[PDB]
């Protein structure tokens, strides 16, 4: 069953937000929906996959993850 | 009253880096009378009545590394 | 004589990051004869007489992460 996670990630330019998009996009179709706002610095993910698995994938980009939740 | 001149050597690699610093500083008008950011020289010059530390902390909320700062 | 070819996987996120890498390596001309940088593939190709670990260090100094490096 599809779960919903939201991370608060420090993204400064459109390259930062693109980099996060990129790694989530590789997880399609297990990620069914991606929604990112540079300006509010938020990342929303709809997937079947574990929080912990998505937390790591996103930090791998080297962008600071301030906070998470489900 | 007195306008202080501060310089920061801030790690800034694209114009997002430098724009994010810019944005936090412009928020502090009317107490900032001049902001000179040079993305090319990785320098941030601020003229302001505010104390150094308060300015420093506003810059660091961007997440960009501040290599050094000084009051001129 | 040898003109050596090095390839590094470097975490370049926007064209500021790749441009930061390009600038450190163009400061090494003409010892560096050719530079091909691929933002897309995250790769930096250097043709040079300088030794491998000297080029590696220069790229590290930019602060962008180097995942891997090799001589071909
Ligand atoms: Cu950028
Ligand atoms: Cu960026
Ligand atoms: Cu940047
Ligand atoms: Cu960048």
């Amino acid at each position: 069953e599809i779960k919903h996670y939201q991370f608060n990630v420090v993204m400064t330019c459109s390259g930062c937000s693109g980099a996060v998009n990129k790694v989530l996009t590789k997880l399609e179709p297990d990620v069914s929906k991606i929604d990112i706002s540079l300006e509010k610095q938020l990342v929303d993910v709809y997937t079947t996959l574990p929080y912990d698995f998505i937390l790591e994938k996103i930090k791998k980009t080297g962008k600071e993850v301030r906070s998470g939740k489900q």
